[PDB]
């Protein structure tokens, strides 16, 4: 899934309450770039006007924590963790055939940095009839680390 973690969420929040200083859980716009930036990402001005605009609907020009978790999903998208963990099934597949040994798989996973425990993916294999054949593609394998 491409849901946010309670932890992004929370990086964001205190991000966001960085630049909160009227205790009423929001932001103005003229510190967006920076709370934003707070987080590592420096999008241009014209990025950020055009945010705006968007966010300027109400006229007021500030922005609540809730409108500014929308800003985020909105940019973990087209990003998502997915095409980072097909992109690792992917650097195994040097067949380009699509199906690499379950080791291969168990390493894909493993290499990744992932703090999967053996046990979880012991069970992630139950499922996926890793025998029977001897080879299985990832594509199941990838939506099953993401969130059941």
């Amino acid at each position: 899934a491409d849901q946010l973690t309670e932890e992004q969420i929370a990086e964001f929040k205190e991000a966001f309450s960085l630049f909160d200083k009227d205790g009423d859980g929001t932001i103005t716009t003229k510190e967006l770039g920076t709370v934003m930036r707070s987080l590592g990402q420096n999008p241009t001005e014209a990025e950020l006007q055009d945010m705006i605009n968007e966010v300027d609907a109400d006229g007021n020009g500030t922005i609540d924590f809730p409108e500014f978790l929308t800003m985020m999903a909105r940019k973990m998208k087209d990003t998502d963790s997915e095409e980072e963990i097909r992109e690792a099934f992917r650097v195994f597949d040097k067949d380009g055939n699509g199906y690499i040994s379950a080791a291969e798989l168990r390493h894909v996973m493993t290499n990744l940095g992932e703090k999967l425990t053996d046990e979880e993916v012991d069970e992630m294999i139950r499922e996926a009839d890793i025998d029977g054949d001897g080879q299985v593609n990832y594509e199941e394998f990838v939506q099953m680390m993401t969130a059941k």
